[PDB]
């Protein structure tokens, strides 16, 4: 597609864009403006770098960012430009999660790019440098550079490190598992307090492999991150010399004219993926990646991720699914390291261009690889998994898709009559009231998609209930909305369409017989099509749950997930 989004430039130039308002006599009022914030002539020939941090005080993923922000525009001034910081929202899922403002978080990432889009285009800016820290923040800088189209650098945040003490480590994971524990009796009280005290024990991204790592590794491998961005934690030295480097290679980037839109392409795109299957990387990034290709022009399907996680399988020994953090993969030779031996085993495409103005290939010639003895990435002929985590359902409950992550631990078949819920306090209500009846049976929280939720919440509740029940292997969970962990068995999220929509997922009454099948990749029901139908005619959309503010524009706006819920088309 043709995307027109924001302004032209007015072309060996490196000020295309700040030209605009800097040479004309007729920007008097800009240049005016310019001399205020402390701009001289000779400031006013230089390039302006829009520096887009997501700071803020009440996170630990985003604490820090102004800190690396100034380092960013010290080194941009060092590089012979102007460097113009500004700082969007961001919320914290960690923190939001098991409570209704999750339904604010996945729109935040669409929120971001719009942020990012606006003060680009209104301010004329000839480059960008963004200093995202969590979750949504990635993508939605990313979204943004790939509608501007200029010269543009992620900088992520880095990871936090793993909290110690007396000799045991915590993670945000042990902190939200901290109240099951303490429910059932496995820890008490004071050993539950010590938990929350010491699992966040500093600044940066949630430390395994969730979807904040999951994005930052896969923009580095799509190379829009400049290399290590990706494994360097948030609290390390290195990560302040990244930044203060930033400005350097934005500035041969202005000089070459390499944009956005240069090294997002089909094959970059693919690479992003083949790291997501590599590292067993969140099935959000399905949407993210979805998005970020919608961005620049690009397609990309439910249907490409399959034909990847086919092709691709999962060698990393990383949580959630396995014992090391991020930090580890640091101590190994970083994301490089990890992206080489992909490299060499023929399943990246190495000629892509990236923000070092070279190619992937060129970049991981000079990089140490894997350190030897090294036991977090495993060998080609000994993965975890033969193919990648990721897998899209359809059948007849998801006919426009789903994404689950499927380890080959649980099986390749789930039958069960169908326990249904339309939001997920009910869900919970029910199986703390009457554990038992949700053995053998196919969960299904529905009304938690874009529309129904609204927002998509991510849901962590339904899997720990399971889990502290005794149920983990002897239920599969289905919604239209999306899970967080795994329960050692058949999890869906992504249901498409949701049922808001009136889509399948909203036809469906207890007892209803329902089958997932992995080797066909299909949720079916045992309810004949014509008694669907039949429902499906009796069907009427309930009302939303919002008539007001963002999460009403979100309804209006959003598409479904199968199509990354991009809200701008
Ligand atoms: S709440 Fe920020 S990456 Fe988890
Ligand atoms: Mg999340």
């Amino acid at each position: 597609q043709s995307v027109t989004a924001d302004p032209s430039p007015p072309t060996n130039k490196l000020n295309k864009y700040s030209s605009r308002i800097t040479e004309p006599k007729s920007q008097g009022g800009s240049q005016a403006i310019l001399h205020g914030v402390g701009l001289s002539d000779d400031d006013l020939l230089k390039p302006q770098i829009g520096i887009s941090s997501v700071w803020y005080e009440g996170n630990t993923c985003n604490m820090h960012l102004l800190k690396l922000s100034e380092a960013v525009k010290e080194g941009v001034e060092n590089a012979g430009m102007v460097g113009f910081r500004f700082n969007t929202i961001g919320v914290s899922d960690a923190i939001s999660m098991g409570t209704r403002g999750m339904c604010f978080s996945l729109q935040s990432r669409d929120l971001i790019a719009d942020s990012i889009e606006t003060v680009m285009s209104a301010q004329w800016y000839d480059g960008n440098i963004s200093i995202p820290g969590c979750d949504k923040n990635m993508p939605g800088t990313i979204m943004a550079m790939g509608r501007l189209n200029r010269p543009g650098i992620m900088v992520y945040g880095g990871t936090i490190k793993p909290g110690h003490f007396q000799d045991k480590t915590y993670d945000i994971v042990s902190a939200f598992q901290s109240y099951g524990e303490f429910v059932s009796g496995s820890i008490s009280d004071e050993q539950r307090k010590t938990v929350l005290h010491h699992s966040c024990p500093g600044a940066g991204a949630c430390g395994g492999m969730y979807t904040a790592n999951t994005m930052a590794s896969a923009i580095e491998a799509m190379g829009m991150s400049l290399p290590y961005s990706s494994s360097i934690p948030a609290e390390d030295p290195l990560k302040l010399d990244e930044c203060r480097l930033a400005g350097k290679y934005l500035l041969e980037l202005l000089k070459m004219d390499l944009k956005p839109r240069d090294i997002i392409t089909p094959k970059s795109l693919r690479n992003a993926m083949v790291s997501v299957m590599a590292l067993g990387g969140s099935t959000n990034a399905v949407l993210h990646l979805i998005a970020i290709a919608r961005s620049v022009g690009l397609e990309l399907t439910l249907d490409d991720f399959q034909k990847v996680s086919d092709a691709v399988p999962f060698l990393a020994d990383l949580k959630p699914s396995g014992k090391y953090v991020m930090e580890d993969i640091h101590k190994i030779g970083g994301t490089p390291a990890v992206l080489r031996y992909l490299l060499e085993l023929g399943l990246m495409d190495g000629d892509c261009m990236t923000v070092t103005g070279q190619t992937l290939a060129q970049n991981l010639e000079n990089v140490p690889s894997l350190t030897e003895g090294q036991e977090i990435i495993r060998p080609l002929s000994n993965p975890i998994k033969e193919t990648g985590h990721i897998q899209i359902l359809r059948g007849d409950l998801a006919p426009d898709g789903s994404v689950a992550k499927i380890t080959g631990k649980e099986g390749l078949y789930f039958s069960g009559p169908a326990l249904v819920f339309e939001g997920e306090e009910s869900m919970l209500a029910a199986i703390s009231a009457d554990p038992m009846s949700f053995k053998g049976t196919v969960v299904v929280i529905r009304g938690e998609g874009p529309k129904g939720g609204p927002g998509m919440p991510e849901m962590l509740t339904p899997t720990s209930a399971i889990m502290g029940a005794g149920l983990g292997k002897e239920c599969a969970l289905l919604t239209d909305g999306r899970f967080s962990g795994g329960s050692h068995g058949f999890v869906v999220g992504h249901i498409c369409p949701e049922a808001q929509e009136g889509g399948p997922i909203g036809l469906i009454k207890n007892g209803d017989i329902i089958t997932i099948d992995i080797g066909a990749a299909r949720i079916d029901t045992q309810v004949s099509p014509e008694e669907m139908n039949d429902r499906r005619k009796k069907w009427t959309a309930p009302a939303y749950k919002v008539n007001r503010g963002v999460l009403y524009k979100y309804i209006k706006n959003v598409q479904s997930a199968s199509d990354g819920c991009v809200t701008d088309e």
